[PDB]
């Protein structure tokens, strides 16, 4: 009850920035966590006894893949954190409870593999769930390991309220199918431009959360250079292996994932800045004021791989 974690100095200031990188210590990381769901949350939101259960088991259903790993299960949690703290009164205590653990479990048990390889491997998952493949799955892994004996962190919440929470964390994992974040996007322009959003709307604040998880999920382009430049590395690992079992199935992948085309990277990072992460968090900024650091960040970043290209480096 009066056992709070702390953190040495360093990381008890930059943990509250948006850019922190969580560091390589992977034993930190569980503390980390706990202590954001502790100052996001309260210490009361759990039991604390239960919730090390949960992040253990969550921990374990992460696979040692290069990107979709338990290290970026952590790091997208804590973008959420600093959202959730740079927006106090904005959201609702099931809501910061909710969030929290949903960016922890919204990539349980990745393969490194996209939806569209399942769907042409033909794997068994693809048969099951016909559209956002994987993220059906992390929902349904994130619902087991809720279901196993001392692992019910919302055990003290009301039926009604215990409903309301998986709802959240259901539609924030879904929303991380970057397939339904262009749309997603699109609507939250036109509402804001017209002045019809409204946080009051339910259908509204499931389109802001949405976004919240497409930013959190892409904040590796919102770190310092040299934390985006070497996190690009794990990310184009897994995408290159994907291109790899594509020509075992005997199709030519995308360039994105054709290791062959390593020369064509720079320019591929400038589309999705362009395409992706500065819509994402321009809108989020526009939305919630705020989180205009991710954005600054993400701008920067797009600067270094220009330089990239002009070969200044
Ligand atoms: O980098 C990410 N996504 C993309 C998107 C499109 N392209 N296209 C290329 C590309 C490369 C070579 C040749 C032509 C194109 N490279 C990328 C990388 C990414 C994904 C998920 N999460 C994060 Cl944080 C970042
Ligand atoms: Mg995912
Ligand atoms: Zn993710």
């Amino acid at each position: 009850g009066l056992m709070q974690f702390t953190l040495p100095v360093r990381l008890c200031k930059e943990i509250e920035l948006f850019h922190f990188d969580i560091g390589p210590f992977e034993n930190m990381w569980p503390g980390i966590f706990v202590y954001m769901v502790h100052r996001s949350c309260g210490t009361s939101c759990f039991e604390l006894e239960k919730l090390c259960r949960f992040i253990m088991s969550v921990k374990k259903n992460y696979r040692r893949v290069p990107y979709h790993n338990w290290k970026h299960a952590v790091t997208v949690a804590h973008c959420m954190y600093a959202i959730l703290q740079n927006n106090h009164t904005l959201f609702t205590d099931l809501e910061r409870k909710g969030l929290l653990i949903a960016c922890l479990c919204h990539d349980l048990d990745h393969r490194g593999f996209s939806n569209s390889y399942l769907q042409k491997f033909d794997h068994p998952l693809a048969a099951l769930y016909s559209t956002s493949t994987m993220e059906q799955h992390h929902f349904s892994q994130t619902v087991s390991i809720l279901q196993l004996e001392g692992h019910n962190i919302f055990s003290t919440l009301s039926s009604s309220e215990y409903e309301q929470v998986l709802e959240i964390i259901r539609k924030a994992i879904i929303a991380t199918d970057l397939a339904l974040y262009f749309g997603n996007r699109k609507q939250l322009e036109e509402m804001y431009q017209t002045g019809s959003l409204n946080l009051n709307n339910q259908s509204h604040r499931d389109r802001v959360i949405g976004l919240m998880m497409t930013a959190c999920d892409l904040c590796s382009v919102t770190k310092l250079w040299p934390v985006t430049k070497l996190t690009a590395n794990d990310i184009y690992a897994e995408f290159w292996a994907e291109g790899d079992e594509m020509k075992k199935l005997g199709i030519q992948p995308i360039p994105m994932m054709d290791r062959d085309k390593k020369d064509e990277v720079p320019q591929g990072q400038l589309g999705f800045y362009n395409a992706v992460a500065i819509p994402c968090y321009t809108t989020l900024t526009q939305i919630l004021p705020p989180t205009e650091p991710l954005l600054k960040a993400c701008r920067d970043n797009l600067s270094q791989w220009e330089k990239v290209i002009r070969g200044e480096e």
